[PDB]
């Protein structure tokens, strides 16, 4: 019965609210194929009362539809399917999914003149032909953006990159003149929390046909098998937060419909559509993008190694840059200080540092001092032979790395506090009638909230700048070893 607030909403049973948005009914059946519970509105959807204690029967649902339940009814492991079939005065998508041990049949009215499996085929094809196209990661996120708004009609479309904090960063954008950008906003993890996480990542698609709607409650609220509610984690009416919806309509935004791109067991990102008023998307062309984002996931997972394959590539073209000078010139100084293959090169950062014997070279600023200091703190831990932070002198982030034990051959990388790299300003934007809960949400507030989070942090290393400094210390220890 509880109250969910801002305090509460971290912790929200968004899987189990026992309600379904209205665009389409729902009846929750148990293993035998008995009626367990349905949405308050099977009566009006669909023309009879679903009841607990009954079975279907046909031609108050339909031959196909039982045809298809008793398939899944007797199938081990997760059964998941759909049918189109005539019940009453219309058509019916009939999309149905075994979660836990109960069944769950979906009914949405079918309003589409097309067949299905070519409406299902013509916008798969339309819709990865952008998978193809592009070798950028980042013209992949750009170009399908702008796609997924000229396929679906959505007045926003975005593309959110999810950081290792699971912060969120608006990567890409498409929307109608009117409307105010949200590119470059970043947002926290809080933005999205555990439970609302865990289901991008478990569903392709989530779709809000109208946020500003009233549940349809399903009866019984509790699957008296359990006497725990229904998960229905897997169900495509399911409701929505009221949290997320006072956001959304603190935004203006009416209809929604989000896109997950997963990798590793990651939420890699996600698709976000907004629009301005109501919108629903079919059945058919909702299964597209499921099968749109399992290879759209698949090719980002490459690119993103693709990526990373070449920071590799050319930093050991730098290594052995380095190797090559080192040798012949015999200070590693002037190699290492080299403006263009210099260390200062090799990882991203906003400053090193080179110590061996007593010489110490700052390379784009006075890092003496810092480095002292860390170096003061790795006394106590006299067996680190890599240290890094981005908690922190004045720079907040170190990468440092020893060499050379005796005559403290150290290197190091600073970075500074991560700015907000685009910021938006120069004219007031419009007033966003803000509902009950606060101004917290609204992006506005939510930026702030990424704000308090992030300050006080450099950008984390990479899993890669890691590696790239770990070989060039291998090189190092070498070069000192050797000669
Ligand atoms: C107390 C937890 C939450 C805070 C704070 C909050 O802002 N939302 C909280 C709970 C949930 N959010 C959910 C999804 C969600 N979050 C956002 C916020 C942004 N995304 C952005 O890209 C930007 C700015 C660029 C913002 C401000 C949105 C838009 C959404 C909707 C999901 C979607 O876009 O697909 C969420 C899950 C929602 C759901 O059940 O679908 C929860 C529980």
């Amino acid at each position: 019965i509880t109250p969910v607030t801002l305090a509460n909403c971290e912790d929200e049973p968004i899987h189990v609210p026992g309600a379904i948005q209205p665009h389409g009914a729902l009846v929750t059946l148990r293993a035998d194929g008995m009626v367990l519970a349905a949405s308050e509105n099977i009566q009006a959807l669909l023309g009879f009362v679903a009841s607990p204690g009954s079975y279907l029967t046909q031609e108050q649902v339909g031959p196909e539809v039982l045809r298809m339940l008793e398939e899944g009814l007797t199938g081990n492991g997760p059964w998941s399917n759909s049918v189109e079939t005539r019940i009453g005065e219309h058509l019916f998508d009939v999309i149905g999914h075994s979660y836990k041990e109960v069944f769950y049949l979906e009914f949405e009215i079918r309003t589409a003149d097309t067949l299905s499996i070519t409406s299902f085929t013509l916008n798969a094809q339309r819709i990865i032909a952008q998978v193809q196209l592009h070798n950028d990661t980042a013209s992949l996120l750009s170009n399908v953006t702008d796609e997924l708004r000229r396929m679906t009609g959505y007045d926003r479309v975005m593309a959110y990159r999810f950081r290792h904090d699971d912060s969120g960063e608006v990567v890409a954008e498409s929307r109608r003149e009117d409307l105010e950008s949200y590119l470059g906003q970043r947002y926290p993890a809080s933005d999205i929390p555990a439970q609302a996480r865990r289901l991008y990542i478990q569903n392709p698609i989530r779709l809000i046909a109208d946020v500003a709607y009233t549940p349809m409650r399903v009866f019984p609220a509790l699957n008296p098998e359990t006497n725990e509610s229904f998960d229905l984690s897997y169900s495509v009416l399911r409701s929505v937060s009221p949290i997320h919806c006072e956001y959304l309509t603190n935004m203006g935004v009416r209809a929604s419909m989000s896109i997950s791109i997963v990798v590793g067991g990651k939420l890699w990102g996600l698709f976000s559509c907004h629009h301005m008023s109501p919108k629903l998307i079919p059945y058919p062309v909702r299964m597209s993008f499921q099968i749109f984002s399992q290879v759209c996931s698949a090719i980002v997972e490459r690119l993103e190694q693709g990526r990373i394959a070449e920071l590799l590539r050319v930093s050991t073209e730098r290594r052995l840059a380095l190797a090559r000078r080192a040798r012949d010139a015999d200070d590693l100084f002037g190699a290492l200080a080299h403006p263009d293959d210099g260390i200062a090169a090799l990882i991203p950062c906003d400053g090193a540092l080179v110590m061996l014997g007593g010489r110490t070279l700052s390379i784009r600023g006075d890092f003496e001092r810092q480095a002292g200091n860390v170096l003061q703190r790795l006394q106590r831990d006299p067996e680190r032979d890599i240290y890094h932070t981005d908690n922190w002198g004045d720079c907040c982030g170190v990468l440092a790395i020893r060499f050379h034990r005796q005559e403290s051959g150290w290197i190091f990388w600073f970075r500074h506090e991560e700015v907000h790299r685009i910021r938006w300003g120069g004219k007031p934007e419009k007033l966003l009638t803000i509902g009950p809960s606060g101004p917290r949400l609204t992006p506005r507030g939510s930026f702030e909230a990424w704000e308090e989070v992030v300050r006080g942090h450099s950008t984390p290393w990479s899993e890669t700048d890691l590696a790239i400094a770990e070989k060039l210390r291998l090189d190092l220890m070498e070069l000192c070893l050797n000669h």
